C-alpha cells in the first residue's frame, strides 16, 4: 500500500510544517518504506532533519 500517505497522516498531529517536508520530498522517503518496513524507523529520521520536537 501507499505507506507514504500513511506516514504523512501522522504528521497531522505535529502540525502543518513537518508534513510539508514529506509532501515535498516524495522520492528519498519512499525508499525508507522499503528499507525498514516500519514507522518509528522513519520518524526517527525526521527530528534530525528538520528539528521537530
Amino acid at each position: 500500500m501507499a505507506g507514504f500517505l500513511k506516514v504523512v497522516q501522522l504528521l497531522a498531529k505535529y502540525g502543518s510544517k513537518a508534513v510539508q517536508w514529506a509532501w515535498a520530498n516524495k522520492g528519498k522517503i519512499l525508499d525508507w518504506l522499503n528499507a525498514g518496513q516500519a514507522i518509528d524507523w522513519v520518524v526517527s529520521k525526521i527530528k534530525q532533519i528538520l528539528g521537530i520536537k
